[PDB]
Order: C-alpha cells, then structure tokens, then sequence
C-alpha cells in the first residue's frame, strides 16, 4: 500500500499520528514553495557550486573526490559510463548561499535535539542511483527537489524478514536486493508487508527513526534529507 499524503497537518496532527508512533507520511504543501524548487537547475548548481569540491560515490561502491562542474560533466550529462551519485554531502554547510534557498521543517521542533544539531544533506545524481534497504539513528525529512525517487519502506518491526549483515558496521544494511530478491536465500522477505512511494518535487517524505528504506531515483534527481531527534 502507499504512504498517505497530507496537505500541511498541523504539529499535533503531525506529532500525535505519526511521529509518536512512527508511521510513514507524505507531507504536501509545505516544502513546495522554498526558493530551491524554483531556482535549482543544473546552471543555476554548476553556478552556485561547480567549482566547489565534493565527495562522490561511484558504483561495490568507491569515493573519489571532484568539482561539482566535474561531477555533473561526467556522471550526468555526458552519457555516463558509470553511476556517480553526490550523496550525504553536506552540502550547504559548504555553500551557505545555497542554505537560503531551504528552510528547516516547523515539525522538527517537534523533536528533543537543538536545531543547531540538525544534520542537512544533500544527495543529487543522475537518474538510476540506488542505496541498499538500510535503516537510520534519526527522525528524517527527504525533501525532493528536482525528479522523483521510487521509495519502499519497511517497518522496524519487519527487520527479521529483512536479514540485516552480521557485521556490526553493516548491521544497519539489509542483504537483500529488494526489487530483485534471492527468495531462495532470502524466503522471509517475499511476505515481509511494506509501504511505497514516488516522491515527486514539493514533496517530504517523513522516514521514522529506524524505519528500513530504499531509494532509487528515476530522473535527474536532486534531494535534501533533514536527519533530526
Ligand atoms: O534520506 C536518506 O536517509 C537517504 C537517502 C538516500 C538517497 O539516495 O536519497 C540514500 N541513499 C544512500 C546511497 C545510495 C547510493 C549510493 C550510496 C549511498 C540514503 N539515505
Ligand atoms: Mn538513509
């Protein structure tokens, strides 16, 4: 089933439906008029930032170091050989121009952490981006400006089903490849119930702590996640 979308709730609404019990929401109408949604296009990026360097991940995933300008010339414009995603850089730490063009979600006041202790990344790469079903230590706004991402969300109460690594720098990272499963290793996971989405620009997806998610961007994509408490 999809996660429901909501059309500004109110902090109470908000805290006492989902953040207290951890439920998934779409929040609409309330990221979809911030500068950024306007104004970020690959020029007005390569403008702000291209000279700026940042780290990238490129897909047994390895990290390299490259200007923005690099970045956007050889994993999205120009047909690219790899899959290089800009991912959880924080980004507007770096540029703090670019920080006037998002806000900090009224709900995170909802929290028991200091604004101050909000941590703000950026995660922009071309279309085809995929991150392993894992699970987070926060409260999570992901806030989609440019394209959308197919998102698929399992409950923390499913995480047997979900064969977390053994290790323990991984055992927040399922083994499971979630759109194509090794049933035969992994039988547990055909039945595990889940929620999904696509979430298009304007729209925040509220992640509860420890709630299992994976992400794959359809487009071009550019997202800013808010991880708070
Ligand atoms: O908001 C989040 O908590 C969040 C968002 C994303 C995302 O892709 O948008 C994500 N992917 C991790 C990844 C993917 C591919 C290569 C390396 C890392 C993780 N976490
Ligand atoms: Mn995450």
């Amino acid at each position: 089933s999809t996660v429901p979308r909501l059309h500004r709730p109110s902090l109470q609404h908000f805290r006492e439906q989902f953040l207290v019990p951890g439920r998934p929401v779409i929040l609409k109408g309330v990221a979809d008029h911030w500068p950024c949604m306007q104004k970020w296009s690959l020029e007005y990026i390569q403008e702000i930032a291209g000279c700026r360097t940042v780290p990238v991940e490129v897909g047994e995933w390895s990290q390299t170091l490259m200007t923005v300008n690099e970045f956007i010339s050889k994993y999205i414009v120009n047909e690219p050989r790899d899959v290089g995603y800009l991912a959880q850089h924080q980004l507007f730490d770096q540029i703090p121009e670019l920080k006037q063009d998002i806000s900090i979600p009224d709900y995170c006041s909802l929290g028991d952490g200091e604004e101050e202790e909000i941590t703000i990344n950026a995660w922009f790469g071309p279309q085809g981006t995929i991150s392993p079903l894992h699970q987070d230590p926060q409260q999570n706004f992901l806030v989609q400006v440019m394209g959308r991402k197919y998102i698929r969300l399992y409950s923390p109460q499913e995480s047997g089903a979900l064969y977390p690594h053994d290790t323990h720098l991984l055992h927040n990272t399922s083994q499971v490849d979630v759109e194509n499963p090794d049933l035969e290793k992994f039988p547990k996971f055909a039945k595990a119930p889940f929620l999904s989405c696509i979430l298009s620009p304007g729209e925040i997806l509220f992640i509860p702590v420890k709630y299992w998610h994976y992400v794959r961007a359809l487009d071009l994509s550019f997202s800013v996640s808010f991880w708070w408490s």
